[PDB]
């Protein structure tokens, strides 16, 4: 049975505007900006860029990669699919 989300957890992650996109949940720094109240970090591979989103916008990726994990012609994206495959959790500072 399914937890809540925690850091380290892979996703597709749904913006306005953009294909279900290949994300992590991300930790906060010490130090850093918190997200706001009922939001996560969400770190998208292939741009690399973070936004701040709830879990009605966090699909599994496990679950999700049949339909979401197909070549896009978006800038980050198919990078964004070698890095959830291959190398998910590593730093892309």
């Amino acid at each position: 049975m399914p937890h809540a989300f925690k850091p380290g957890d892979l996703v597709f992650a749904k913006m306005k505007g953009y294909p279900h996109w290949p994300a992590r949940i991300d930790d906060i720094a010490d130090g850093a900006v918190k997200p706001p109240p009922n939001k996560y970090p969400i770190f998208f591979f292939g741009t690399h860029e973070t936004a701040f989103l709830g879990p009605k916008d966090l699909f599994p990726y496990d679950k999700s990669k049949d339909k979401y994990g197909k070549p896009n012609k978006r800038k980050g994206f198919n990078e964004g699919l070698w890095e959830i495959q291959n190398n998910p959790h590593a730093s892309y500072s």
